[PDB]
Formats: structure tokens, sequence, C-alpha cells
């Protein structure tokens, strides 16, 4: 069966990577969720995010109205109460803002960490009426305004973090030139990439900016690109990048990828990569952003 060879595939991706999993959360992730990522958009991820330490993710995408995930999760204990304002904020989002698409991300060593709100491109005023969002996301207007984040592709809700995102379409003029990753990064006091990474990041067509219920700031922002295959992942700039793009199981031979590059601060400055298992998630990808 599919789901049989996605389970097994992703065992195999944890061992190979040496990610910490337990073989009890990925049985109850597949016994609420398993069928789901048989035949919808299916990914597999792995980061660096913590020091010598590979992280995978699973997760998945469908084009409903309304956010499967939450009730699966409940009913399936994967998601309870945190005493917490993420309680109740993705239904706020899908109150305030119509969904064309959902999707739910799993730490196979955790559970449920995010479920994604997926509207048509909106302006991002119309995030401002959801009333349990971090202050500091109502606190960065100017901010938005200034680098060009008026065009709301996305949202996230992180349960394990306490943290939020909002995806914007980086489609201004400016974001074609290096200068303004420079300008976004040292606006932050985020590091700085070498010019090789920036000259990658002025092709992202998408930017996610994380906030949180501890800090008046940015917690960290992600630069995300597309490749068709594994062939042009740029496997030099990063061993995990190369060991993923050569390795990742997917249901084709040739798979294509998703690759977000994170800045931060003693920070989340790192590299995270996911495959399209089925085929599905690159092609939304660009139609997402109409390239
Ligand atoms: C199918 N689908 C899902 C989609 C998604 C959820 N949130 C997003 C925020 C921005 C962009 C995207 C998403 C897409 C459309 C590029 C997409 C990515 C894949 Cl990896 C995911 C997570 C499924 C495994
Ligand atoms: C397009 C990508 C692959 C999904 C967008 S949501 P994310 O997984 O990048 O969110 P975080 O890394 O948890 O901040």
């Amino acid at each position: 069966t599919i789901v049989n060879r996605i389970r097994t595939d992703v065992v195999n991706v944890a061992k190979s990577f040496g990610a910490e999993y337990s073989e009890a959360v990925i049985d109850q992730i597949f016994q609420g969720f398993g069928e789901k990522f048989t035949n919808t958009g299916f990914a597999i991820r792995v980061q660096n995010k913590r020091n010598q330490k590979v992280d995978c993710n699973i997760r998945y995408g469908e084009a409903k109205e309304n956010c499967l995930a939450w009730d699966i999760a409940r009913e399936s204990g994967l998601l309870s109460d945190q005493g917490h304002p993420v309680d109740t904020l993705i239904q706020e989002m899908f109150q305030a803002i119509p969904a064309i698409a959902y999707g739910a991300d799993f730490d196979i060593n955790y559970g449920l960490v995010k479920i994604w709100h997926l509207p048509k491109i909106v302006p991002v005023e119309e995030a401002f009426k959801i009333p349990s969002l971090p202050k500091s996301v109502n606190a960065h207007i100017d901010f938005f305004k200034k680098y060009h984040l008026d065009a709301l592709c996305a949202l996230t809700v992180d349960y394990r973090n306490k943290s939020t995102n909002l995806y914007f379409d980086a489609h201004h003029p400016e974001q074609r030139t290096t200068q303004f990753y420079k300008n976004i990064l040292q606006s932050q006091q985020f590091e700085v990439p070498s010019d090789e990474v920036l000259e990658i990041l002025v092709n992202c067509p998408e930017i996610a900016v994380t906030f949180n219920w501890s800090s008046p700031g940015i917690e960290r922002m992600c630069f995300y690109t597309a490749f068709v295959n594994r062939e042009t992942v740029p496997q030099h700039i990063n061993p995990v990048l190369k060991k993923f793009a050569q390795e990742a199981p997917a249901l084709l031979d040739n798979p294509g990828f998703l690759v977000g590059w994170s800045f931060g601060p003693k920070k989340g400055t790192y590299i995270k990569i996911d495959v399209d298992y089925h085929g599905l998630v690159v092609p939304s990808f660009f139609h997402m952003h109409n390239l």
C-alpha cells in the first residue's frame, strides 16, 4: 500500500539522518492522518535547526475550505488544550479569512506541531483583525509596509513553539535585488549570508515572518525557493542539502524540492529542505505565486 511505503520511507529518512523519532508518535500520526498522506500534497522535511542534530517533519496540505486537520487531531489526541492563545488561534483564522486550503505539520519525535491556513492572496490588513495574534504582529505594520510585505498568502499556528507565521508573496521588484535581503535582515540585526545565498534569495517568491508571545521582535524570517529536481538543488551550499537532495524518497525517481533559508539573531539561522513526495507540491507552489 502507499501508506505503508510512506511510513517505511519516513522511518528510513529518520534513521539515515540520525533524527530523533518515536515509534509511538509515528503510530499516532499515521492512525490519524496516514490515509490523508496517501493522496494529498505530502512532503518529508529535514532541517538543521539544532546544533549537530537533524530534525525530521512530515506534512500535508489539501484544498479544502475547512480545517479538517484540527478535528482529526482533537479527536485522535494529537492536539489538546495548551492553556494558551494558540488554543483558539486557528479557529479565529478560519473565521476571519476564507480559506482555499489547509495543511498540517508533524515532528516525528513529538506529534502535531503546526496547522496552516491558506487563503487566496489577501492584503495583510485582513490578518490584523484576528484577536489572539501576538501583539508584535500589529506592532509591525510599518515594517510590513516598508518591506513590501502586503500580499499575505498563508498563516500558520505552531502549537509546540508557541508561535505564528505570516507568509507573503514576494512580488515587488525591490525583492528582486540582493540589497532588499541585506536590508530586511540588517533591520532585525540578523546574520547576512554569503553573496551566493543572496543571489538565491532574490528568486525566492515567498517570505515567512515569525512572531511569538515572549518578545516584541521578530523571532526569525524564512525565504522559500523551489527546485524542480535533485540536480538543481544547490547541494554544495550545505551537506544536508546534498544528502537529502540525492537520497530523499519519493514516488517518482527525480522529485522536486522546497528549500527554506531561515535567519535569526544564537538563533534560527539554518536550512530546511522538503521533498515533493507525490509531485504535486512544487507545481502548486509556482501556481500559488503566479509563476
Ligand atoms: C501541499 N501542500 C502544503 C503547502 C503549504 C502549507 N503551507 C504553506 C505555506 C506556504 C506555501 C505552501 C504551503 C505550499 C503551497 C508551497 C505547500 C508546501 C507543502 Cl511542503 C505543504 C506544507 C505540504 C506538504
Ligand atoms: C512552503 C513551506 C515548505 C511550508 C511553509 S510553513 P514552515 O514549515 O516553513 O514553518 P517553520 O519552519 O516551522 O517556521
